[PDB]
């Protein structure tokens, strides 16, 4: 067939319910993640193809980067919560891997000052139980697929993206292939 098991995709042996339609996950540190969200655009090209009634969730992992890591999960809860993550995951990104400017929870903080979120905003956002829990969905969601590695996708808690079965030397047709296989695996 054109799409095969195995290949473009993989299915998780021990499938996940009640799982996100199209779940994502990433780090500020994975440099493969850094490419697929700053060069390649993969999150928006996969939104621009999907169906109508399927939503997207994109969540931060702790197993990179140690402490400032599991900061960046807690930041990127703050993100989710306030609705900005259009507005900090660019600065974040090149904070920790192109400016290396990114060094303590201080730091992260002043990306989002930077972004024009107020300072007790995100002062009152970061230490509010509402994050907390969306902190512990991030890891729950990690937990569940035993995830081991960024970047990662996930469709309905049941089938996991193979990017390494695809052709690279053009980025934009690899980007549409993903993409056509997120639709594909959204449509089974």
């Amino acid at each position: 067939a054109q799409y095969e098991d195995g290949k473009q995709y993989t299915t998780l042996e021990k499938p996940v319910a009640g799982a996100p339609q199209v779940l994502e996950f990433f780090s500020f540190f994975c440099p493969h993640c850094y490419q697929f969200e700053e060069v390649l655009h993969i999150s928006d090209n996969v939104k621009k193809k999907l169906p109508e009634g399927v939503k997207m969730t994109k969540y931060h992992v702790n197993f990179m980067g140690g402490d400032l890591g599991k900061d960046l999960t807690q930041a990127w809860a703050v993100a989710m919560a306030l609705g900005v993550e259009d507005k900090v995951t660019v600065p974040l990104f090149e904070g920790v891997q192109k400016t290396q400017t990114i060094r303590s929870a201080s730091d992260i903080r002043d990306v989002f000052i930077n972004a024009g979120i107020k300072g007790e905003e995100y002062d009152a956002a970061w230490n509010s139980f509402v994050v907390k829990s969306l902190v512990a969905q991030q890891e729950k969601a990690a937990a569940d697929v035993q995830l081991r590695g960024v970047p990662a996708m996930f469709v309905n808690g049941k089938y996991q993206l193979n990017p390494q079965g695809m052709d690279t030397s053009n980025m934009d047709v690899f980007v549409q292939q993903y993409a056509d296989t997120v639709k594909y695996l959204s449509e089974k």
